[PDB]
């Protein structure tokens, strides 16, 4: 999947510290859990046609 | 392990925006790659006890 997504560094800016200008990402997503279960928990297809 | 951290949202400061304060954290740190190469593949006492 592809979400939120936040980078941000040193704005490089006014003269008081902590400063941090905010970027926007488009970041690879990837579920690890849900798309498993999604594969043999939720949808039984795959198992079937293994078994 | 325990390593840097960053967390930081909106200072809520100036009424223009890019504002981002940094707030510093402990973070709970895993490298899981460098764990298991720890484990098995740099030292050998684990897997020779299990052989």
């Amino acid at each position: 999947k592809e979400k939120d997504a936040y980078f941000y560094k040193e704005s490089k800016g006014f003269l008081k510290k902590d400063l941090y200008t905010r970027y926007d990402y488009k970041a690879p997503y990837i579920s690890s859990d849900d798309a498993f279960l999604a594969m043999f928990y939720n949808s039984d297809v795959m198992s079937k046609e293994f078994k």
